[PDB]
């Protein structure tokens, strides 16, 4: 087997590919190769080559060679490096140029910023001295730097004969006509490539496999027979990168594009909407391959009960009729981009039309780090930044929020330098502009002054907690591993025996004993997705998103296989159908519980979704959840004993100082009958008392310094402040037992009545 | 400061009916949902007060949320003297007023009764 999920993004091994490296020659057209490398392409020193760039761009250079280079390296010139839209570590393709084709005239114009002091035409002074009889190749739209006197001027080719690229002949005599080139083009050279997107690598691979292959190799599909899909439907949290992904793939694939907008078409007068849609479709069709993107497709096609207007129904039905007309098959690939999948009229998700749904979710930690690394470039940031901590802090953040965070940090940086800047003057010294630098405290200030946008989403990612944190419970780990990891990791044994596994595990025990910790640990070990849903969450969404929200969760369960759906706090919902209970107060559970029961029975079709429960009141739970196929197996998590308390005490103080003055073995004797929450609380209270003692010691030292500044500095500065015996002795005098003897008696009786048939031995 | 949680943070009753399902449970669920997500930031602090700790919901004492309970006791003798002088800080007082006699007099009196 192979990791084919992201294998389409791999750098394929071809003789044309070479790794981009730094260069040593300042010539605008000379590129240095390796003597053995030229043998692969049958090249020699002095020849002319074509080097491809990004977004269907390319340039033409002169192939040179040196023995200090490497085989995969190319040593691209810095100006040509900017021309090719590549950097260090990139891969570029090199081809031969049999067509030298000296051009009769080449139009070249400089940039406005570097021509300060120029009195007129720059042809004789700058163009001809380095291009007369030099036979240098030039490609349209490329930048090359030249020098004259002390003035360094960058020039861009405006026109060529042929228009692609040609060699500057001695007869290429021109004069500076017009002035279209401006410095403001610096930020608008090329909108988006492929590397300018991060965090959605899997979805980007899906889109690539769906779109780029049909648009570049229809022969394979025609041979196999299956018609490629057309309608992609990107959906996700607002401002998560949908338009960016669509524009990236469209510009990189080289196909035609037609960026339709929702309100823009809805802004047209009646009759003009249909005409504009027809013009868009016809323009796309007449220049196949084409891509039609419809931003905010939900705006022009809402749900039926919310679009009773006549013209709205007219435009919706015209869109439907045109969409069913995709039989034209001119590689027209509609890419709708909504934000809520329920908001689109379900008539747009039948066979044909939009045959796909791609969920662009909130990026994970590595995705946030990647997008921050993308945005932090092209800024005068200092060399003491720390992106890892920033990425760790930011949670519930989408790409737009981080784009705003970088701007906020820069704004704080410019605000902090206003002490010298006076707004009474209309001019500012260049030193202030050149002295700007960004530090980590600026990012902390920006983060403290910013707010996330998507904390409410049901985030899905593999958890981090491992069995090391787990405080003992080896029997439960042994059972849970063979009940969860084996049926997914090793289904071959199950299918050979032909006895299908069950997909329900239920936890019941006293509060705070490692239920959620166990669920997250088993989710992390199996490397499966984890979806935590609470009782309060469902109870609130039953009034926020009505009943359908519940189904949405299971839908999100079945679109992210393999999945571990953890229904935390089932005691609020799974209460038994009390006869005396009535009204809304007693019947609120009577809807969510029934919807859950209906969904669980249909969930048995999949073989990669595992449902885990959690309760602290095993007696009040409804019997309907104990039917086979539903959450059948009941696993009891008891109050940890002496050795388990020792293990949890060991696991609690991993980050805290040594505190070796107290043997942790004696602690378990003290804390008999304490749950895990009480042990963690005791650790936290001891740490807080240690912090208070260190704070008062520091205050005493500062007071001593203030009383006598002449007094020499002592060793009373803030130390590590290891936790001492007095800390625990004082801390454990206020604690309490979270579970009384009556509750543990109840749990023990509940276990006893469930374990009365142990007579076999 | 979420003062007077007694009206909404009580345990759900089995004798509920009619309109009672729109109050004391919906606000409780929304408050819990917001509170469990509050823990993301670092400088937001939630403090609640209740006069009926014996009937408080058990879902508002889990880790996070409102975990650390603090008992506020009725003032003692010296505390009664302190509260008497604090309340009478501004009002003019005759030179013959014996605060200690009042402190001996007002055993078992809350702060509100001393102010009254
Ligand atoms: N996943 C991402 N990777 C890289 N850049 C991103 C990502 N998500 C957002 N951005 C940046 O976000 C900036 C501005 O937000 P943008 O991505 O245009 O919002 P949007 O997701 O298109 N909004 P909408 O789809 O209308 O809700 C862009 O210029 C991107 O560089
Ligand atoms: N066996 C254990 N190993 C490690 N930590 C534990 C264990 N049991 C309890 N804890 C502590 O309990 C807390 C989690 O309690 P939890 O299981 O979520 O209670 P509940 O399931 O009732 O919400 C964690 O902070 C963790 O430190
Ligand atoms: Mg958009």
């Amino acid at each position: 087997k192979k990791d084919f999920s992201t294998a389409i993004l791999e750098r394929k091994k071809s003789p044309n590919r070479l790794v981009v490296d730094e260069a040593i020659n300042d010539d605008n057209s000379v590129v240095s190769l390796h003597p053995a490398t030229m043998e692969k392409l049958q090249l020699f020193r002095g020849d002319t080559i074509l080097i491809k760039g990004k977004k269907r761009k390319d340039t033409v250079c002169i192939a040179l060679a040196d023995e200090t280079c490497e085989e995969p390296k190319i040593r691209m010139n810095k100006v040509v490096r900017s021309n090719l839209r590549v950097r260090l570590g990139d891969v570029i393709s090199v081809h031969q140029c049999p067509d030298v084709k000296y051009g009769k005239r080449v139009h070249i114009l400089p940039v406005d910023d570097t021509v300060e002091g120029v009195t007129g035409n720059l042809f004789d002074a700058y163009l001809k001295p380095y291009f007369l009889e030099a036979y240098r190749p030039v490609r349209k739209g490329d930048l090359f730097l030249v020098r004259g006197g002390m003035r360094s001027v960058e020039f861009k080719v405006i026109e060529t004969d042929p228009a692609e690229y040609c060699v500057v002949a001695p007869d290429t005599e021109i004069f500076c006509e017009g002035e279209p080139v401006k410095r403001e083009d610096e930020e608008r050279l090329d909108d988006v490539g492929y590397d300018d997107v991060g965090g959605v690598r899997k979805q980007m691979a899906q889109i690539r496999e769906l779109v780029e292959l049909p648009l570049r190799h229809p022969q394979l599909f025609k041979s196999i027979g299956v018609k490629p899909p057309k309608g992609i439907l990107l959906y996700g949290p607002p401002g998560s990168g949908k338009t960016l992904i669509a524009r990236a793939v469209a510009n990189e694939t080289g196909a035609f594009f037609f960026c339709i907008n929702g309100p823009e078409i809805m802004s047209k007068l009646a009759g003009e909407s249909e005409s504009n849609l027809r013009k868009a479709f016809e323009e796309a069709e007449k220049n196949a391959p084409s891509i039609i993107f419809i931003d905010e497709i939900d705006s022009i096609a809402p749900k039926r009960e919310k679009t009773n207007g006549e013209v709205e129904r007219r435009i919706v039905s015209q869109l439907l009729t045109l969409m069913d007309g995709l039989k034209s098959r001119a590689h027209v690939i509609v890419m709708g981009a909504t934000n809520r999948p329920n908001s689109i009229d379900p008539a747009l998700r039948r066979f044909g039309r939009f045959d796909r749904e791609i969920d662009i979710g909130v990026p994970d930690e590595i995705g946030r780090l990647e997008v921050l690394r993308i945005h932090t470039k092209n800024m005068k940031l200092a060399e003491d930044v720390d992106l890892e901590r920033i990425s760790k802090d930011t949670h519930g953040y989408v790409g737009a929020d981080l784009a705003a965070l970088c701007t906020e940090a820069a704004l704080q940086c410019i605000r902090e330098k206003m002490d010298v800047i006076d707004l009474e003057d209309d001019s500012i010294d260049a030193e202030i502009l050149n002295s700007m630098a960004v530090t980590n405290e600026h990012f902390h200030t920006a983060l403290g002054n910013s707010n996330p946008s998507a904390l409410r989403e049901t985030v899905v990612e593999v958890p981090n907690v491992s069995w090391n944190d787990i405080g003992g419970l080896e029997n439960v780990k042994r059972e849970l591993q063979e009940t969860v990891q084996y049926p997914v990791e090793h289904p071959e044994k199950f299918e050979k025996f032909g006895m299908s596994p069950s997909k329900g595990v239920l936890f019941y025990g006293p509060p705070g004993c490692g239920k959620t910790l166990l669920a997250k640990a088993i989710a992390n070990e199996c490397q499966a997705n984890f979806i935590s849903v609470k009782g309060p969450e469902l109870l609130t969404m039953w009034f926020g998103e009505s009943e359908a929200n519940v189904r949405e969760i299971f839908d999100k369960a079945r679109q992210s296989a393999p999945c571990v759906l953890f229904f935390d706090e089932l005691d609020s919902i799974a209460t038994q159908r009390g006869g005396g209970s009535g009204g809304d107060g007693g019947g609120a559970a009577d809807r969510v519980l029934n919807q859950l029961l209906t969904e669980m029975d249909g969930m048995n079709a999949k073989k990669t979704v595992f449902i885990i429960g959690a309760t602290n009141r095993p007696d009040i739970i409804d019997s309907a959840l104990l039917r086979p196929g539903r959450l059948d197996q009941l696993i009891y998590i008891p109050l940890p004993d002496e050795d388990s308390r020792l293990n949890i005490f060991k696991a609690a103080l991993r980050k805290s100082p040594i505190a070796k003055d107290v043997d942790i073995g004696a602690l378990a004797k003290y804390t008999q009958g304490f749950s895990g929450a009480d042990i963690t609380e005791i650790c936290q209270r001891a740490c807080k008392y240690a912090i208070r003692e260190n704070i008062e010691k520091d205050i005493e030292k500062e007071k001593r310094r203030s009383e006598n500044p002449e007094a020499m500095e002592e060793d009373g500065v803030d130390e590590v402040s290891e936790i001492k015996a007095a800390h625990f002795e004082e801390s454990m005098k206020y604690a309490r037992r979270s579970v009384s003897d009556a509750d543990i008696r109840k749990y023990q009786a509940f276990a006893q009545t469930l374990q009365q048939s142990r007579g076999f031995g």
